[PDB]
DNA sequence: GCCTTGCCGGGTAAGTTCCGGCGCG
DNA sequence: CGCGCCGGAACTTACCCGGCAAGGC
């Protein structure tokens, strides 16, 4: 079902993005499940996060609800769920036999997440290079330049440029269609 | 001249795992 | 009894931001 692996993809890079996949074991002996996406902005998270995410839920009759807690620092759309936990790892184990429509939302989400956002230049960070060595062949394969370096020295962060040159293939493609490659 | 990109410190917006509670068969 | 949802919240750091300078045509 096309529909929601697109979605999925999307918010797999949310969650790896901003949030996680947590597995906890509690005394009792209780466990829990949650996916989680954090972000500042409570209009974002309450107004296309969580109705995609909703979505999702729905579709795959999932039965928890959809958790938005205020935290100091952050909101954080949390969904408790072993169905739903597994899910998104399952799919993540997955993530090198994604396809086209997938790879697009994937990096989408991941750029919403952990991109540059003033779009002057066209950067990705994340402690995981493996992860940046697959989005960048992805790109690579869709006609975007794009190189990979340690920006970090002190966390040991990496970031994923993506040339300027193929600014315009990049937003347009993969950001969104409807976005103006070239910002105010 | 103009553009692109690697570097690198600032500091916040993320991430992670505790807790106490309740529900299910 | 043995697990899985709920509602938080403390605690830590991984991002993002953005200026600078080398270098490419
Ligand atoms: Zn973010």
């Amino acid at each position: 079902n096309e529909n929601v692996s697109g979605i999925s993809a999307y918010l797999l890079g949310l969650i790896i993005g901003d949030g996680g996949l947590y597995k906890l074991k509690y005394k009792g002996n209780r466990s829990e499940y949650r996916v989680v996406i954090t972000q500042k902005s409570e209009n974002l998270i309450k107004q296309h996060i969580a109705p995609l995410m909703q979505f999702l839920i729905d579709e795959l009759n999932v039965k928890s609800k959809i958790q938005i807690v205020k935290g100091d620092t952050r909101y954080e759309l949390r969904v408790s769920s072993k169905k739903l936990y597994y899910y998104f790892a399952n799919m993540l184990e997955r993530i090198r036999l994604f396809n086209m429509r997938e790879q697009i939302a994937f990096i989408k989400g991941l750029y919403v997440a952990e991109g540059d956002k003033t779009l002057k230049r066209l950067r990705i960070w994340n402690k995981n290079k493996a992860l940046l060595e697959i989005v960048s062949r992805w790109l690579n394969n869709l006609g975007v330049r794009n190189t990979i370096h340690l920006d970090d020295h002190r966390h040991g962060v990496y970031v994923l440029n993506i040339s300027l040159r193929d600014r315009i293939k990049f937003v347009h493609t993969i950001l969104s269609s409807h976005l103006n490659p070239l910002p105010p």
